[PDB]
């Protein structure tokens, strides 16, 4: 299919490269915190283990 | 026949000319809408199914 309107691997291209900077920004905030888990979003239940302790 | 009144082999030829001109007219559709099913007059229900989808 020599598509001229439509181009899928494109589109799967960017889905990959959309994750790959997910988890480069993980990473960011890995080394900024300093901390497995800085937020409720990382995981709640230690997170909450970990505020009242 | 000699029949100065008709001359029946010019007017199938331009029946045959008419029909590759029309074959051109819809190529030529093709080409520059970059879609074989450009409207609802090429085929109305996979048309319709490609708009609302």
């Amino acid at each position: 299919l020599n598509s001229i309107n439509t181009n899928a691997g494109a589109m799967i291209a960017l889905q990959n490269l959309n994750g790959t900077n997910s988890e480069l920004t993980t990473v960011q905030q890995r080394i900024n915190t300093g901390k497995k888990i800085a937020s409720a979003k990382d995981n709640g239940a230690i997170w909450a283990t970990a505020k009242n302790q």
